[PDB]
C-alpha cells in the first residue's frame, strides 16, 4: 500500500477538482473502473459506473453555478488505503438554490494515485427533490443532442 | 496522540457495546461529556449531550427488539485520533420494523480510551418517522414513571 502522503495527495486533488467544478478536473483522480454508490443501501440507488458519471457530470456541472465546496473533516486510513471525508456544498441551479452535505468513503488504487471506489451519504431531503429535476434535465440534453 | 491499537480498541468496544444493545455496554466508551451531533448541519438538529443520551438510551433500547448491528467499514486515522465507520441496523419496534444506516465520525480523548465527539448522518427517511414516534414514547415513559 502506497505511502500516506501519496494517497493524501490523491484526496486533495479530488477535493480541488471538485471545487474547480469542471469534468476533467474532478474526474482526473477517478480510475477507469471507479464506481459511485449512493448510501444508504436501503434507498436502492443503483451503483453508477464510469460511463454513467462521465455522461452525467458535464450536464450536472453546467446547471450548478457559483459552486462552492467546503471540506469539514478528512479521516485518512493510510494503512488500509482508505479515506472518509465530510463536505458541504452550495450552488445556484435552474431549480433554485441548492445545498448539500456529503459523507464520502474513498478507496485508492495500489499506486495510491487514483480513487477506485466511492460510497457516499448525502442530504436526502435535498436529493429527493433535485435528483428528479436533474434526471429530466439530463434526458432533455440527451434528446437535444441526438437531434443534432 | 495515543497508539493506533489503543484507539482501535475503543472503536471495537464502541461497536461491540452497540451490538450488545444495553445502556451500560454501549456507553462504556463514551467519555463523560461526549456529545452526539446529527448531520447534515442544514437540518439544524440540536446536539444531544451526555445527560440527554443517558436518559434516552434505556428507553430507546427497550423498544428495539431483536436489534442487529452490521459494521461495513472502519476508517481509522490514528495520527489524527479520529475515525469514521459505516454501519447498518435492523430491529422490531412497537411502530413496526426498523432499519437504519449510519455514517459516524468519531473523535477520541487524548488517552485514546474514551470517545469524545460523535457526528453522524443516517437514513433520514427512517428518522423522519421514527424520531417523533420515539419522542412521544419517551414522554409517555416519563409521565408513567412520575406518577409512581
Ligand atoms: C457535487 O455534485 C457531484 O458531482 C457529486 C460528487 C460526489 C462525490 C457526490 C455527489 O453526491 C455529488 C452530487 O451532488 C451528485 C448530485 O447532486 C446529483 C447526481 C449525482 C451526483 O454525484
Ligand atoms: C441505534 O440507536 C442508537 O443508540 C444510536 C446510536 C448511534 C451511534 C447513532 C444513532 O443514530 C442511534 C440511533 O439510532 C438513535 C435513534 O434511532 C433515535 C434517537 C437517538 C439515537 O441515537
Amino acid at each position: 500500500p502506497a505511502p500516506a502522503h501519496v494517497q493524501r495527495a490523491t484526496i486533495d486533488a479530488f477535493l480541488d477538482g471538485w471545487d474547480k467544478w469542471t469534468p476533467e478536473a474532478f474526474l482526473a483522480t477517478w480510475s477507469e473502473d471507479c464506481t459511485q454508490k449512493t448510501l444508504p443501501y436501503s434507498h436502492n440507488v443503483p451503483i453508477r459506473d464510469r460511463a454513467n458519471t462521465n455522461h452525467l457530470f458535464p450536464i450536472l456541472m453546467s446547471i450548478m453555478d457559483n459552486f462552492q465546496l467546503k471540506t469539514h473533516n478528512i479521516v485518512h486510513d493510510a494503512a488500509e488505503n482508505k479515506a472518509a471525508v465530510y463536505c458541504s456544498t452550495t450552488a445556484d441551479t435552474p431549480f433554485g438554490p441548492y445545498t448539500n452535505e456529503h459523507a464520502i468513503f474513498l478507496w485508492f488504487n495500489e499506486a495510491g494515485d487514483k480513487i477506485v471506489k466511492i460510497e457516499e451519504m448525502f442530504d436526502q431531503f435535498t436529493m429527493k427533490d433535485f435528483a428528479p429535476q436533474l434526471e429530466k434535465y439530463a434526458q432533455f440534453i440527451d434528446k437535444k443532442n441526438a437531434r443534432a
